[PDB]
Formats: structure tokens, sequence, C-alpha cells
């Protein structure tokens, strides 16, 4: 019988337009007593329910009850400590787990655009590169767009811990060498808290 | 009592010169029954010992026995399944764990060198990029060098699963803009099974 707390997507917390949420996943809940009682304390407060919501889920022969808590963007951003107290009669002591964003002065992520190297132009598809470096915390999202429209064929490394104490990563957009050669312009959208409006956009084009 | 199987370093299995090996680490071995019996099966066979070797070690109040088995570069490379059967009296059923090279046809990596972006030359240190793409399995190693000399100020993202089913990654070398501008030449070395001699080199330089 175990509890697992998860923080919200970096993106979810950096855009007021969307709803961030912290989940309290509970594993190995036997059938001989599946009733699980959740409790959420935001920075020590709120024994009394607020905005929570869980639901059932059957698995390997065990259970996975999941309670969700809707967070306030600034709350999370201002390092509030979220706690989830899980209770089960199959447990002597309730399970308490806390979660808050990483601690430490935030750092503006430098964003760059790297075009397909010469040697790669001998293929039918080329890779556009966006180097996102020097940012802290690790919370971050990256996207690509051409003429104001999304792009699907791309992938982004998870963040990597650099030398100073900042992180970095690369997002690779792959598109037919023609499009790139047809002069089209693409753009890497980066969303980080330490950024102005939590969003900066960098363009790429031959 | 728990067993943990560890594969060899990617380098170890790509250079005949080196000795790769698979480790079978056991933890939570009590004092009232420290007796630990290992068994190694290479693709199902060899219950009867061969080339293994373990030894004792005391920890927080439990034990940590560790058996090591030396593999043959080819076997590993050829996806042989290495099994470690750990046995202990304080255990109902022995513990069986297997480990081997990832299943799927190998893929030759593409090494591309990316110079520092214009916008990045407004700094004291620049980033040289090495994009290693379309490789499989993910086992791999990347390093950097200037005039035949190593380089330490670099970092390499863990492999990433691509759309095809291939992997990719980037390795970033950080060098003072001067060196970059003094015309200096660097090279990222990529070692992979599906390469020729298991190693290709790509150079980077401004001009
Ligand atoms: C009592 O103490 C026990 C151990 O004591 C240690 O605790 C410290 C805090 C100190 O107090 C000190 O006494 C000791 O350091 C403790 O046991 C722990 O039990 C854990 C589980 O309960 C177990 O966790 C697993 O760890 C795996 C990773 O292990 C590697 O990494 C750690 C550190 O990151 C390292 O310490 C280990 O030795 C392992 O490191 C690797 O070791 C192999 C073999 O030596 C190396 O193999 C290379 O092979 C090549 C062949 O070509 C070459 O030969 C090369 O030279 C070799 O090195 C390898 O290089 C090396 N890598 C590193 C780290 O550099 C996780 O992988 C594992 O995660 C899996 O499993 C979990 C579930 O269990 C899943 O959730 C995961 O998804 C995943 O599948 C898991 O986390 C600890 O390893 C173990 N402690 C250690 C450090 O050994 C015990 O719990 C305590 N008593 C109690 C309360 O139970
Ligand atoms: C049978 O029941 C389950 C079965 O599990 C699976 O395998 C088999 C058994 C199969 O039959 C099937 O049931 C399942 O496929 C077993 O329970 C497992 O127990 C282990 C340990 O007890 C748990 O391990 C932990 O895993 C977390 C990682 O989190 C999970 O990742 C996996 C895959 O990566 C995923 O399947 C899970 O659902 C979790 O993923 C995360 O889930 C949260 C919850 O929604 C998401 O939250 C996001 O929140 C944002 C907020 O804004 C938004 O809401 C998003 O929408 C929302 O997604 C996350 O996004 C999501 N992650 C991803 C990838 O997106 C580890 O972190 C954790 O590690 C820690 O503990 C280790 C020790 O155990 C330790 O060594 C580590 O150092 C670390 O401290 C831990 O490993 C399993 O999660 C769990 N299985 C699952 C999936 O629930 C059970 O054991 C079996 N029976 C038995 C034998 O009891």
């Amino acid at each position: 019988p175990s509890v697992f707390l998860f923080p919200p997507k970096p993106k979810d917390t950096l855009m007021i337009s969307r709803t961030p949420e912290v989940t309290c996943v509970v594993v190995d809940v036997s059938h001989e007593d599946p009733q699980v009682k959740f409790n959420w304390y935001v920075d020590g407060v709120q024994v009394h329910n607020a905005k929570t919501k869980p639901r059932e889920q059957q698995y390997n022969s065990t259970y996975r009850v999941v309670s969700v808590l809707t967070v306030l963007h600034q709350n999370w951003l201002d390092g509030k400590e979220y706690k989830c107290k899980v209770s089960n009669k199959a447990l002597p002591a309730p399970i308490e787990k806390t979660i808050s964003k990483a601690k430490g002065q935030p750092r503006e992520p430098q964003v760059y655009t790297l075009p397909p190297s010469r040697e790669e132009m001998t293929k039918n598809q080329v890779s556009l590169t966006c180097l996102v470096k020097g940012f802290y915390p690790s919370d971050i999202a990256v996207e690509w767009e051409s003429n104001g429209q999304p792009e699907n064929n791309y992938k982004t490394t998870p963040p990597v811990l650099d030398s100073d104490g900042s992180f970095f990563l690369y997002s690779k957009l792959t598109v037919d060498k023609s499009r790139w050669q047809q002069g089209n312009v693409f753009s890497c959208s980066v969303m980080h808290e330490a950024l102005h409006n939590h969003y900066t956009q960098k363009s790429l084009s031959l």
C-alpha cells in the first residue's frame, strides 16, 4: 500500500489559461479493504476538504485510487508545500507525502535555433534544432510551429543538469528537406517561469 | 532479500581490448542466513559454473553479496540472455533475473556537428553541438576532442526514443568563444555497435 505524489506540468503552472493539478496516486490497495481516505494540506492548512476529486481503478489484482487537487498557479510558483495524507484501515499509520517546486533562484532559459548541418542535406527529411540552455528550475515546455500552425514530428530531450547548476536540452523538429528548402519559417516556443510572459519564441529559416 | 542485474558499459562490449561483465548484486541479506548461492545461465545454459566470481561486504545491518560474470563482446552484442539465479535459505523461491542487449535490428547512427548559433556569440563561452540520430539499440557513448586531446566541459543527453523507433541525442561541448574563434578544430567521437569499427568521428570548425 503506497502513495505517490506528482507535481503539475511546468506548462500548466505557467499559463493561467490552463489548470495545474497535483495528483496523489495510491498503489497496492487490496480488495480486503479498498476504502482509501485522502486529506490535503496546502502549506499546513486545509484539513477540511476544498477542491479534491478521486475515482476507482482496478489493476493486476490490487488497486490504484487517485485523488486530484487543483492548484493555484502562483501558489505552486511561490513554493507552497502541498501535502497528501492517505488513510487505509490496512495501514497502521496514514501515509503523508509532500510536494513543492524545486528551491532556488530561477534562471531565464537562453533559447537558440540550429539549422540542418550541411551533411544532413543528403536526406529527404532534415532536423531543425532548438537549444534551450541555462534554465532553473527544470520545469519547462517546448513546442514548434510553422506559419502560426503546430508541428507534430519533433521530440525533446528531458532536461539535463549542466556544469553551473542550470539545465539544458534540445528539441528536434524533423521536416521534409523541401519545406526547409522552400524557405519556410519555423519557430520554437519555450515556456518557463523565469521568462517574461512565461513564453519566448525563436524563428528558424534558410 | 533482493537481486539486481547490471549490464556492462557500452564501451566495454565495443572494444575487444576491454573486459565487459554483467553484475548480480544482492541486497537485504540478513546475518541469520548470509549463505548466498549464485547460478549463471547464458541463453538458458550453463547451470554448472564457468567464469564467475563473488565476495562478501557488510552494510547498514544487512549484507551485499556481489557476483560478477565476464561476457564475450559478441555474445552480448548478439543479444544473448544472461540469467542470474540467486539462492538463499531465508528465501522460499530462488531469485531469477535476466539481462541482455535490447531486442530489435541494429541501426547505424548519423553523426552531425552543429556550430554555435549567431545569437550565442554574444557570450564568453559557446556551445558546439553533436547530434547523434537514428541509432538502435540505445547503448552508446560520445566524447569530444580538439587536437587529439580530450575535452571535459561537455554534457550528453540520455538517448531519446524517436518516431521511427530509433533513438537520438545531443552532446554539448562548451568552449571559450576565443578558442572557437581562433579557428580551433574539435571532434565528437561516437561509439556504437552498428558503426564500422564501432566508432566514427565528426569535426567542427569555423572559417
Ligand atoms: C541497507 O543498505 C543497503 C545498501 O547500503 C547502501 O546505502 C547507503 C545509503 C549507505 O548507507 C551505504 O551503506 C550503501 O551505499 C540498501 O540497499 C539498497 O536497496 C535498494 C532497494 O531497496 C537498491 O536500489 C536499487 O538501486 C539500483 C541502482 O543501483 C546502482 O546504483 C547505486 C547508486 O545509484 C549504486 O550504489 C549501486 O551499486 C548500483 O550501481 C551500479 O552497480 C553495478 C554493479 O556494481 C555497476 O556495474 C558496472 O558493470 C560494468 C560491466 O561492464 C563494469 O563492471 C562497471 O565497473 C560496473 O560498475 C554500475 O556501474 C553501478 N552504477 C553506478 C550507480 O555507478 C536501481 O537501478 C534500482 O531501481 C530499479 O528497481 C526499482 C525497485 O527496486 C524500480 O523502481 C526501478 O524502476 C528500477 O527498476 C533500485 O533503486 C540499492 O541499490 C541498494 N543500495 C545500494 C547503493 O547498493 C538497503 O535497502 C538497506 N536496508 C534496507 C532498509 O532495506
Ligand atoms: C500491480 O499494480 C501496479 C501495476 O503497475 C504496472 O505494472 C504491472 C504490474 C501492470 O500489471 C499494470 O498494473 C501497470 O502497468 C503495481 O504498482 C506499481 O508500484 C510501483 C511501486 O510500488 C509504482 O512505482 C512508482 O512509479 C513512479 C512513477 O509514476 C508512474 O509512472 C508509470 C510509468 O512511468 C505510470 O504508469 C504511473 O501512472 C505513474 O505515472 C505518473 O502518474 C501520475 C499520476 O497521474 C501523473 O501525474 C501527472 O500530474 C500532472 C499534474 O498537473 C497532470 O495531472 C498529468 O495529467 C498527470 O499525468 C504523471 O504524469 C505520470 N508520469 C508520467 C510518465 O507521465 C515513480 O516516480 C516512483 O519512484 C520512486 O519510488 C521508487 C521505489 O518504488 C524509488 O526507487 C525511486 O527512486 C522513487 O523514489 C515509483 O517507482 C508504480 O507506479 C505502480 N504502478 C502504477 C503504474 O500505478 C503493483 O505493484 C502491482 N502489484 C503488486 C506486486 O503490488
